[PDB]
């Protein structure tokens, strides 16, 4: 019984429960972008943007999950979910 | 109501959700190394982390992620696991 195709397996489910929750926060970007766009405010608030990087920070410590590696991974979703934001804009403007 | 708000309190619940999993995942990593140990793969396999890296890009696509997003994202998450793993071949010098 090769344990190793039950956990890589394992491993493939939370994969996939991973890119539907990555989908899903685009979904919200894509809202977020809109509200801005109904409320006039800006897409980019570098402030607000680094102060959730460190709750995330402090939310992973507590799951004993490394803080350059929370860093790293939410830096890259909150770039992600500020393109989305911006792109929306972008399209709206090409009018 | 200001409907940022509520989308930012669910932009954060998805992002607790997240972490859950990325705690999840490692547990399982030390599970991947340990069956590796015991049964004498060893613990790096590359040619593994980059069909995984593949496959991933593939099923981002069809939930409308990035691909260069999916890949950044995924390249950490697996660097991460594989850390963890050889720690635990490591370790072997104390078992």
């Amino acid at each position: 019984e090769n344990p190793l195709l039950a956990l890589r397996e394992k491993i493939s489910a939370l994969d996939e429960k991973l890119l539907a929750l990555f989908a899903e926060r685009r979904e919200l970007a894509v809202e977020v972008g809109k509200a801005k766009l109904l409320s006039h405010r800006p897409v980019r608030d570098i402030d607000r943007e680094r102060d959730l990087l460190e709750r995330l920070i402090t939310l992973g410590k507590a799951h004993h999950l490394d803080a350059h590696f929370i860093t790293r991974t939410f830096q890259l979703g909150i770039e992600y979910s500020v393109l989305t934001q911006q792109a929306l804009l972008e399209h709206h403007h090409h009018h």
